[PDB]
C-alpha cells in the first residue's frame, strides 16, 4: 500500500540497485548486469527443489556457521535486483518471484526467526542478514503484502530492537559505536520504512547523529584524524570505510524524512574526508596499516578497499552543492586517474555509482590535478602517513603503544599479523601492485620491513597485545618533516630497542639503539622485504659495485650503501648506512596460500619473488643507522650520500638525532631530561620528540611528549645558545 514510506523505499532501490538508471548501451553498466545475470543463473540451477529440504544451497548448508545465513539471503537479494530490472532476462520472471517468496518463507520457518539464538558470530544475525532481508523486501515490495513484510522483519526487531545498543538478546549486550552504529542505522531505518513505523525511523536517526561527535577515548574519530574501533585498533581503512560507505548510502533517504540531519554536521563529514581518509589514499591505494584484519582477504587488496571510500566520497559530493561538490569531485577524479594499476569500476556495484563515476571522469569542469605533499601524524592510533608529490612516493609507519593493539586476529582472519605494527614501514612507489597480487599470503611474516625481532616461531592461534610503553609517537613540524619514536619491547619480553624515524622531505632515516636480547634466539632488523615484478628486474649495487643476489643469503660486511636500480626511476630504492654496517641479502621465491592467513580463504598456492635485506644484532647495546632514499637515479643517490656524510648527530641510549643541512632541519629523540646541545647552536631539555627548523636567526619548533600526549611551551623544551 503506497504512501511516503514506500516513496522513500523507491529512493533506496535507486541507491542499492539503481535499475531506473540502467542503460544497455553503457558498457560498464552492461558488465555489472551480466555479472548479476550469471549469479542468478547459478543460484537458480543450484537451489534444492522438491520435497522439503534441509538447506537451500548446499555450499551454504551448515546453518551453524552464520556466514551461511547471510550468504543465503544475498542470493535472494540478487534475484530481487534482477527481477525488477526491465533489461534482465529474469524481469518479472514467474519462477524467480515464487522462488524468492518460498525461500523467504522457508528461511523464516527453519533457520532465522525470533525463537532463534545467535550461533556462530553476531554480525551475521544483526547486520548482514537483516540488510540482505531489508534490501530484498524493498526491491520486491510490490510482490509482498504489508502483513508479509511485517512477518519477515519481526526477527530484525528481535535481534536489533534498540536504536543504540548492539547484541542485547545475548548473555553479553554492548555499545554499538563507530561503524556498527552506522550499520545499525541501515538496518533500522530501512526496516523502519518497511514496517511503516515513525518512532523507529526518528530514534534511529537521532541515534546515528552521535557518529558526528569527536571523541577523546575509545571508538570513533579523533581531532588529529585517527580512527579507532574494537576498543583500541587503528581502523579508518576497514570500519571507517563501513561508516562512510553506509552513511553516504542512507543520507539521500534520511534527508527526505520528517527528521532530516542538520547541515552543520555535513561539515564534520568533510573534515573526516580531508583529515582522516584522504592522507591514507596513495595512487588509488588505501594503506594496509589502517585496514586491520581485512589485509588478509584476497578480494580486498588495497586498491579494491580504496573504492569503498571513494564511492562514499563521490556520493557525499552529489548531495553537496557549489564549491564543496566540485572540490570533492576533483579529489575522487585525481585519485582514480593516478591509478594505472586497478580499474575503479571493478568495485562499483550499483548503476547509480557507475553513473556518478562516469560523469565525474568525463566532466572537464572537474579538475584532476596531482595531489600536493602532506604529512599526517595520527598519534591517537599510533600511525603516520607521508607523501612527497615532487618525487612521487608515499611512506606509512605502523606503530602501536600502551593505548593501542598491535594486530587484529579475529574470526579466524589475519593469523600471522604479529609484527605488522612493530615499527613496520610501508613505501608506496611506482609499483602500485606492490602490496597487492598476493603480497600478504607470500610475504615472510617473520621479517616484516623495518621491524626488529628474534627468530622464535610464532603460533597462528596468538592474539594481539598492547605495548608496555606509552613512549610512542610523532612530532610533525610541517608537511615535509616529522620525527617519531617507539620504545620497543617484543611480544615475550626478551628483546628491546629504541627505534626512531626521521622524516626529512625526500628521505627517511631509521635509527635504532639500546638493542638487547635475553633469549637464546638470534636477533635482527629487517631493513627491507620488497616484492619484485618479473617485468622489472632490479640491478643491485653494494658500495656502488654490482652484486648478484641468490636464494642463499650472502654477507656484505663493511657496507655504506645499497642501491636498487630499475629502468623506472619511480621504483628506485637506496639505503645509505651512516656508519659502515654488516648486512645480509637474498632474492628468493616465496610461496603460501591465503588460507594460511585467513581460514575462510582459498587454499590455492600463490607465489612472488622478494628481496630481503637484514642486519644481525649479535651483542647487547647494538645499533642500526640508515637513510631510506626512494625515487632518485643512481647518480643522484651517490650525490646525496655525500651531502649526508655528517648528517647523523647521535644514536645512543638516551639521544637520537639526524640533521638535514640542505633544509636546515633537525629531528631529535630524547629518552631523558638531560641538557643536550645540538650542533653547537641550541639545547633541548625534555624527554620527547622534536622537529626543528632554522629560518635565518629564528627556530620553528615542533615538540611532542608522547606519554602525556601533549606539546609544550617553547621555553620548557628549547634554548638558543
Ligand atoms: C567474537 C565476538 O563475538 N566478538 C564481539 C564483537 O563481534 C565482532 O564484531 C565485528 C564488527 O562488525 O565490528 C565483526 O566483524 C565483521 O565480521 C564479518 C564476518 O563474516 C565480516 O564479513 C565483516 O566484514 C564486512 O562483511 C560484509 C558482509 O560480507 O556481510 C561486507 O558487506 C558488503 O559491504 C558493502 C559496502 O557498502 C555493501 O555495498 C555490500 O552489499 C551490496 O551493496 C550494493 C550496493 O553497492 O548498494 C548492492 O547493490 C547490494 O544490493 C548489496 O547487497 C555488502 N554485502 C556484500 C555481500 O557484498 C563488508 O563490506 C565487510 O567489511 C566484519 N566487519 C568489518 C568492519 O570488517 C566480527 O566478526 C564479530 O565477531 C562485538 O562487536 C564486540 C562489541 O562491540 O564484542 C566482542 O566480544
Amino acid at each position: 500500500v503506497k504512501d511516503t514510506y514506500t516513496d522513500r523505499l523507491d529512493d533506496w532501490n535507486g541507491i542499492i540497485a539503481g535499475n531506473q538508471y540502467y542503460d544497455s548501451k553503457n558498457d560498464q553498466m552492461a558488465k555489472l548486469n551480466q555479472e548479476l545475470e550469471g549469479k542468478v543463473a547459478d543460484s537458480l540451477s543450484s537451489i534444492s527443489s522438491q520435497a522439503d529440504r534441509i538447506y537451500l544451497w548446499e555450499k551454504f548448508s551448515n546453518y551453524k556457521t552464520s556466514a551461511n545465513l547471510t550468504a543465503t539471503y544475498r542470493k535472494l537479494e540478487e534475484m530481487a535486483k534482477q527481477v525488477t530490472n526491465p533489461s534482465s532476462r529474469y524481469y518479472q520472471d514467474e519462477t524467480v518471484v515464487r522462488t524468492v517468496r518460498d525461500s523467504m518463507e522457508w528461511m523464516h520457518k527453519h533457520v532465522y526467526n525470533s525463537e532463534k539464538s545467535i550461533v556462530g558470530n553476531a554480525a551475521d544475525y544483526e547486520i548482514g542478514t537483516p540488510r540482505a532481508i531489508n534490501n530484498t523486501l524493498s526491491l520486491m515490495k510490490e510482490y509482498f503484502s504489508d502483513e508479509e513484510i511485517k512477518k519477515y522483519t519481526d526477527v530484525i526487531e528481535k535481534f536489533v530492537p534498540d536504536p543504540e545498543h548492539f547484541r542485547k538478546t545475548t548473555d553479553n549486550p554492548v555499545k554499538a559505536l563507530g561503524g556498527n552504529l552506522v550499520d545499525m542505522g541501515r538496518v533500522k531505518v530501512i526496516a523502519g520504512l518497511l514496517r511503516k513505523d515513525d518512532q523507529e525511523i526518528s530514534s534511529t536517526i537521532r541515534s546515528i547523529e552521535q557518529v558526528f561527535k569527536l571523541v577523546d577515548q575509545g571508538e570513533g574519530f579523533y581531532q588529529d584524524g585517527s580512527y579507532i574501533d574494537h576498543t583500541n585498533v587503528a581502523y579508518t581503512g576497514a570500519y571507517g570505510n563501513v561508516l562512510i560507505d553506509g552513511l553516504s548510502q542512507l543520507l539521500p533517504v534520511i534527508q527526505k524524512t520528517k527528521n532530516p540531519i542538520d547541515k552543520d554536521k555535513m561539515q564534520t563529514m568533510y573534515h573526516w574526508i580531508d583529515k582522516s581518509f584522504a592522507p591514507l589514499l596513495v595512487n588509488g591505494e588505501l594503506m594496509d596499516m589502517s585496514r586491520g584484519r581485512s589485509i588478509s582477504r584476497a578480494n580486498s587488496e588495497g586498491h579494491v578497499a580504496a573504492v569503498e571510500v571513494l564511492r562514499g566520497i563521490h556520493r557525499i559530493a552529489d548531495m553537496s552543492e557549489g564549491e564543496t561538490k566540485q572540490r570533492l569531485q576533483s579529489l575522487v577524479k585525481t585519485i582514480v586517474q593516478s591509478d594505472s594499476y586497478y580499474d575503479v569500476f571493478k568495485n562499483l556495484k550499483t548503476y547509480k555509482d557507475i553513473s556518478l563515476m562516469q560523469s565525474l571522469l568525463s566532466d572537464a569542469g572537474v579538475a584532476s590535478v596531482p595531489r600536493t605533499s602532506y604529512l599526517s601524524a595520527f598519534n591517537k592510533m599510533d600511525k603516520t602517513a607521508m607523501y612527497n608529490a615532487e618525487k612521487g612516493f608515499g611512506f606509512g609507519l605502523s606503530l602501536f603503544s600502551s593505548r593501542t593493539l598491535n594486530y587484529e586476529h579475529m574470526n579466524k582472519e589475519n593469523k600471522r599479523g604479529w609484527y605488522t605494527s612493530d615499527g613496520m614501514f610501508y613505501l608506496y612507489n611506482g609499483d602500485l601492485s606492490h602490496y597487492s597480487d598476493g603480497y600478504w599470503p607470500t610475504v615472510n611474516p617473520y621479517k616484516m620491513p623495518g621491524t626488529t625481532e628474534t627468530d622464535a616461531k610464532r603460533a597462528d592461534s596468538d592474539t594481539g597485545k598492547v605495548l608496555p610503553s606509552a613512549f610512542v609517537g610523532t612530532s610533525k613540524l610541517d608537511d615535509a618533516n616529522a620525527t617519531a619514536t617507539m620504545d620497543f619491547t617484543n611480544w615475550n619480553q626478551t628483546l628491546t630497542a629504541h627505534k626512531s624515524w626521521f622524516m626529512l622531505k625526500d628521505k627517511i632515516a631509521f635509527l635504532g639503539s639500546n638493542i638487547q636480547n635475553t633469549s637464546t634466539d638470534t636477533a635482527a632488523t629487517t631493513i627491507d622485504q620488497r616484492k619484485l615484478e618479473s617485468s622489472n628486474p632490479y640491478k643491485v649495487y653494494v658500495n656502488d659495485k654490482e652484486a648478484s643476489l641468490t636464494e642463499q643469503e650472502k654477507d656484505y660486511p663493511e657496507t655504506q650503501s645499497v642501491f636498487l636500480e630499475s629502468s623506472d626511476s619511480k621504483k628506485n630504492i637506496g639505503y645509505f648506512f651512516f656508519k659502515k654496517s654488516s648486512i645480509s641479502m637474498s632474492k628468493a621465491l616465496q610461496k603460501g596460500a591465503w588460507k594460511d592467513i585467513n581460514e575462510g580463504q582459498s587454499d590455492k598456492e600463490v607465489e612472488n619473488e622478494f628481496l630481503t635485506i637484514s642486519q644481525a644484532h649479535k651483542q647487547n647495546g647494538d645499533s642500526y643507522g640508515y637513510m631510506l632514499i626512494p625515487n632518485v637515479d643512481r647518480a643522484t643517490f651517490n650525490q646525496m650520500i655525500k651531502e649526508l656524510e655528517s648528517s647523523l648527530i647521535e644514536n645512543n641510549e638516551t639521544l637520537q638525532s639526524v640533521y638535514d643541512a640542505k633544509q636546515g632541519v633537525w629531528g631529535i629523540v630524547k629518552y631523558d631530561d638531560s641538557v643536550s646541545t645540538i650542533s653547537n647552536q641550541f639545547q633541548v631539555l625534555k624527554r620527547g620528540v622534536y622537529t626543528i627548523r632554522k629560518e635565518g636567526d629564528e627556530y620553528k619548533i615542533a615538540y611532542y611528549n608522547p606519554e602525556t600526549q601533549e606539546s609544550a611551551p617553547d621555553q620548557e623544551v628549547f634554548k638558543k645558545l
